[PDB]
Formats: C-alpha cells, sequence, structure tokens
C-alpha cells in the first residue's frame, strides 16, 4: 500500500543546540505521519560519510561532515503517503535562502551550512538511509488511532 | 461595498474529530475577518455517507475578497499540493480527508449561506478592531 | 456512566470581541473533552436573565445582563470526566484577579466584568443552562477517535 | 555539582496516540534542561507494572524513552508534568493541559533522584547517553 | 483611576540571549495590559544592583520596557513567577523557561513606588507613549 | 563579512493596536536574526515625510503619513546574511491581498492601507532608514550565543 512509504528525517546537530526538536517533531505529528522510528546520538565521522557519500566530491564535504559530527543528532522513521516527497515540502528548500515561510528551514534557519535537518530525497535513498541508521528491531509498528481520519 | 463580503466555511467530520476546530477559527479571527455565524451539527444526507460519518461546524466569515482569501488560507484542494502555512499544508495528507470546505465563488457561498444556515442566525456586530483592519 | 457528563462553556462578547474564540476551544479539544454543541448568537435580555436568575438581586446583575447583550456570545456544551468541575479549574478563578497563568482568565484578561467566559458551576447548574440555552436536537452524538487513549 | 542531575521521562502510549510528542519535549527544551538521551520502543506498562500491590495499565505500545539533564530536574520535571492524577493537575503543567484520567496521564517522570538512576539504569545502555555542551548553558546557568 | 497603573519590566541578557523578547511582549499583551515605552539598550546588571551571594550578569542587552493596566504591578509579578525560578509555576514566565535564580530572564517592579522610581531613572518623560487600545472598552468595564 | 548586513523593521500602528508586537518579534527571533536596535515611539509627521519621501507625489502619500502617525510604532534594526531580502521575504508581499500563508502579512491583515508592518526593500534604503530613525548610541551590539550553530 502507498499508505506505508517511509522516510529518514535527522534533525542536525544545529537543531539540536537552537531548542528545535520538539517544534519539527510536532509538525510532522500534526500533519498525519506516524513515528516509526527515533533514536539520539552522536554519528561518527565514519557514519557520516556513508551517509553522505554521493558528495565526497563536492568540496564541503569535508565541513559537512565535521558540523554533523560536532553534535548529537535526532535520527528518526516517519510513515505514510508521499512521505518522502511530502516531508521534503515540510522541510523547505535545501538553502534557507530559497525556503519560503511555513517551511521547517524558511521559519527557522539562515545559511546552507546551518540547516538543522535533512530528509531523505527519494524512496531509494529513503530504504538506504533506514537500513543504514536502523536495524530492523528499532522499527515500532502501531496504528494511529486518527487513521481513519487521516487516510480514505 | 466590497468589505462586507462573505464566504461559507464547514470543518469537516475528520477536521473535528483530529481536534482542529480551534485552530482553524483561530486562523480566521487573526487573519482579521469577522465570524458571522456559526453552528455544529450533524450533516444530514440531503461521498456523502462520510460526512454524515460526523459532525462539521458550518461557519459564515465576513471580510473583504474573504471568499478567495479563504480558499488560499484553506490550501489547494488536494493536500498534495498546499503548501506549508495553509490549513491543509500543515493539517491533512489525502484528498478525501482534506478536513474544511471553503466557497468557491461569492455566488456558491451566498447560495451554501442560505442551504445551511436561517437569515436570523448570521449575527450582526462591529469588530472593535475594524478601524485597524481597514481603512 | 461519569464519562458521559457535560457543562456549558460560553465566551462572553469580551472572548469574542479580543479574537480568543479559536483558542479557548482549543484548550478544551486538547485537554481531551469532546465538543457536544455550539453555536453563535446574541442572547437576548429576557434570556440572559433568565441564565443569570440567581443573581438578580446582586447590584451588578443590571449592568452584567446589558454586557451580556451587547454582543455575540459562543454558546458550546462539553462531555467528559469530571468536565464541569474541570472546565472550571481550566477558566481560573471567576475574578481575573485571583487567576492564575496558565488558566483562560489569568492568560487572557484583568477584570471582573469583563471575564471572556463562563462555565457550569455544577452538575445541577449544568443541566438546567444545557436546557435554556440549547434544543435536544442541536446536541451532536458521536465518539471520539482518541476515546480509548483518554479513557481507560 | 548539582547542576548534572538526572531524570526518566517516558511518554506513555496515549501520548503517542495522541500526538502529544512534540509538544511535551518542547515544553522541557524551553525551560532549559538538557537533552541527554532519547529513543523510541514498544513497552507495555502492564509488565513493567505488573509486581505491584502487595496483598489498569496500558497494554503494549510505543514510548518515547527520554534521559534529561538539569539543576533539580527530577522534582522541577514532576512540577512541569504535574499531579499524576490529571484531576489534580494545574493549567500550566503537562496533565493540567492535556489529560483527563490517571490510567490515560500520558506521562511519567521519575519521582525522585536514586529512582531515577535506577530507571536509566534500566531503561538506557551507558553508552545511549550523550555527552555535549548547551549553546545556552552560560544563559541558564551563573 | 486605578486603570492607569503603570510598571517597569526589564528583559535581561539572558532573555534576549535565548531569544525570548517576543514570547515575553506577548504575554503581557495577550493578557490586556498597553505598552506605554519600551527601549532596547545595552547595560550592566551589577552596575545597576550594586547602585542601591548570586553572580550578576555583566554589561548585555536589556529591553526595558513600562506597561499599564490595572493593578498591573501585582500582576506583572505574578506573570513573572516567583523571582527564584525554582519556586516558580508552570504557566508564569520563569516557570516556563528557566531554572537558576542568577539567570531568570526578567525583572519587574515589585511596589508602585519601586515602579515610578524605576520608570524616571530608565526612561525620559517624552519616551512615554499616549494612546488608547481599541479593545480597552472590552478589557475594561 | 555578508552576515553582518542590517535591516530596518517598524511594527505599524495597527500592528501595535491588534497586539501583534510579540508575535512578529518571536518571528525574527527564530528565524536566527539579531535584534540590534528597538525602540517604541509616535513618530512626528515630518519625521514621517523624510521616510516615505521617495512616495511624495502619489494619491494616497497625505494618508499614509497621517496613519502612520495615529499611533505609537516600534522601531528596529535587525542583523543577519540577507536580512534585508529575507525579511521581506517573511512579511510577505506589500499588499495583503498577494501575501502568502506563513507570511506576516499573509497571517494577520487583508488591506495595503493596513499591512501593520514595514521593512527596508534593500540594503541602500536600509542604511539610509536605519540612520534615519537610530542614532549610533542607540545600536546594540553582542554575540549571539547561538552564532556558531546558525552560521558556518
Ligand atoms: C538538482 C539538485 C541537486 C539541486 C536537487 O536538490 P539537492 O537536495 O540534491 O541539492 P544539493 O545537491 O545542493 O544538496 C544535497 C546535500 O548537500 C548539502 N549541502 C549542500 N550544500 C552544502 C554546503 N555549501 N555546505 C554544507 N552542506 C551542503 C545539502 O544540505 C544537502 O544535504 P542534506 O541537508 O539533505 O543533508
Ligand atoms: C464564587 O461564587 P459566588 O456565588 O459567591 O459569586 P461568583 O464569584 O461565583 O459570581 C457569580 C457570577 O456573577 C458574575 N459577576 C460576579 N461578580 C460580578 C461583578 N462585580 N460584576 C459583573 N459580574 C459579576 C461572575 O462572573 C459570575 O458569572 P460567570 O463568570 O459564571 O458568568
Ligand atoms: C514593488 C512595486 O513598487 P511600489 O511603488 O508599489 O512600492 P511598494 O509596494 O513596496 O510600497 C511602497 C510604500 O507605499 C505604501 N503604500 C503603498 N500603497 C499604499 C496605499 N494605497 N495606501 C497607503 N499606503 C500605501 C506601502 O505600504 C509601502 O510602504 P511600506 O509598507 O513599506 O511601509
Ligand atoms: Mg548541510
Ligand atoms: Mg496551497
Ligand atoms: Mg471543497
Ligand atoms: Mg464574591
Ligand atoms: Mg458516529
Ligand atoms: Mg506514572
Ligand atoms: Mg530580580
Amino acid at each position: 500500500m502507498a499508505n506505508l512509504e517511509r522516510t529518514f528525517i535527522a534533525i542536525k546537530p544545529d537543531g539540536v543546540q537552537r531548542g528545535l526538536v520538539g517544534e519539527i517533531i510536532k509538525r510532522f505529528e500534526q500533519k498525519g505521519f506516524r513515528l516509526v522510528a527515533m533514536k539520539f546520538l552522536r554519528a561518527s565521522e565514519e557514519h557520516l560519510k556513508q551517509h553522505y557519500i554521493d558528495l565526497k566530491d563536492r568540496p564541503f564535504f569535508p565541513g559537512l561532515v565535521k558540523y554533523m559530527n560536532s553534535g548529537p543528532v535526532v535520527a528518526m522513521v516517519w510513515e505514510g503517503l508521499n512521505v518522502v516527497k511530502t516531508g521534503r515540502v515540510m522541510l523547505g528548500e535545501t538553502n534557507p535562502a530559497d525556503s519560503k515561510p511555513g517551511t521547517i528551514r524558511g521559519d527557522f534557519c539562515i545559511q546552507v551550512g546551518r540547516n538543522i535537518i535533512h530528509g531523505s530525497d527519494s524512496v531509494k535513498s529513503a530504504e538506504k538511509e533506514i537500513s543504514l541508521w536502523f536495524k530492523p528491531e528499532e522499527l515500532v509498528d502501531y496504528k494511529s488511532c486518527a487513521h481513519d481520519w487521516v487516510y480514505e
């Protein structure tokens, strides 16, 4: 079913440091998506290199990896219809300069190197990142009491 | 006069069920529109089983270009296209459960108001901030 | 059953005029109570003298009635366990001067003659106010999707 | 130092189900406490509390387990939750704002420092407790 | 008239630094009080309090304000919560936002006479703005 | 460095009268911009004529000046990367009819003559307006504790 699509959302160290964890989680809860998994950790450099491997030939990659390791992140899996694309809409443009008011980035940050949050860009990237950051024992299954009111 | 335009806004059963009535009314109040009428009822059958499935909040709101601006504030009818910052953009996912309905035109609005409300349920009063919302 | 207890809540003309209808309804929704009935009207002075009949000899009664007729009110019936007592706690003390931060009155008003809201003071008074303001066909029955998570 | 005290906070399945995870975390963040650990798991209140009364808990469901740090965070956390029985909780507290019945009181917090250390030992591995410094620490503490 | 009482409220550097100016102002506005004056300046808490142990803040930004309304001195104090955040209730500014008395983010006058003294000391008379709120008749009888 | 750009934001008399000062300041604070200057005043007509001199001969110029003088305003200077353009995005379109939900004007007002807020349209206008409304002693300097999490 399309309603079982999952995406990986990570609140970056600046999101934690500036006290935005609750605000972000609230936006996803109130949209109607279901929290599947969540943990709080300092990701190692090797872990972050595997996560950002597609960008290793980019000039900012050394900085990116350093900053993603400079504090703890909140790693999460969320489930719902088109949650990948829709979550990307909710985050706003990757460059906060282009993000619109009402989006997470549009409301809460300024510079691309401090854009507080990451979300999977595709279903395939989503499954790879979910597998990288979480094990199957860490995924929680339940039915939201409001399911029949969110979905037809 | 253009400032006395009215629109019909109905919160559907999924909006009542998920606890969104207060937020919706708040967005309309803080925009500067005036509540003209409101009632809470079960939608009788005159799809359409689904709107009887629960209660609806029927409302009439007044203000300049309130029909179109209301539609903007609701967001696109299909939540998949709704922008963050709109009611549907913030709170729902699927068109069959898009929690709210607003009139699409002035004539539609006056038809819906006649159909859902009696004329005496439409309350006339002046907002104490009217001179600060309108010139 | 104790969970089917109902109370009458009325947002007074100053609550409407100062744009607090949404905030108040939101507080009752998020507490877990079920909206049973709601309408918007300018109550007649006759109606208001019947509502406040117990205070007809008080010095402020004529002014109270006039002010309650000077604008529209939002009349509501809400349902839940100990909703009369608990709704009164949520409103704050009837005299805003003694209302606490976190309550409706404590957060939003100042003077007893402009205390923006009324709630039934007892189950008795609640049922007579419900009968005065609403017809039984105007009372809406449905089950909340979150009922099993609000009540054991 | 007293600023290094910790408490255990668990959002129960009714809190997850009614969409309150963000609100709760936000109240703790804005108070000034530091999130030390957090994970999402399935756990039953029934089985955790089955060895109890000696002579009506929620079944297995999703819970958010957390460890929070700060001065007097155990007691102040309990104040922020409000009374365990929502009927006695004051508006402005988590339970005062969001729930009605004690069997569905959406959240749990440790009632004493040693209880808190025990619960943290029970729920978390030592390596899940993350050490970092809040950028606002010097503005929360003198 | 008692409805013209005034109080002095100062947001301290920890309140500015933690991004709380808007929330605090919003609580006073929504309560129904009228903003009379406001300015943003650099001030040292030490030099001000040692001008007439908990370690006070050095020179930093403060938002100084004057608010008007019935019983605003006392009610303002209630809305701030107890001076020691350890005793502040949820729903108050200090109950919601801070932990330690030396970083209690805000100050309010403790009495009408204190309020008038501090208003004179921090503000010029022409900085006190007189206007009528459009909702005044719905806040006061 | 580009992160020190400053813009002039003014909350107009209708913004004060409808109780929006806190909401607006909150949106700027939570975005990551730094408050540099702020005061509360009734601007004189001649001050307002200087401020809007570029519009000195339009049909509405006389009305504008008289309304901007009809109540107090909150004048402010805010600092950050691209604060001029980004602040204009946050305000929404000058005409509320075109402002989008999530913007200040989109969320809070309706008509161009009552658009509750003003922001500098360019850096040059920003430097001119900041000098007109504030003297250098009124500009307050400090480093945000979160600077290193807002800027790379
Ligand atoms: Mg990045
Ligand atoms: Mg849209
Ligand atoms: Mg529709
Ligand atoms: Mg009495
Ligand atoms: Mg039903
Ligand atoms: Mg418990
Ligand atoms: Mg003090």
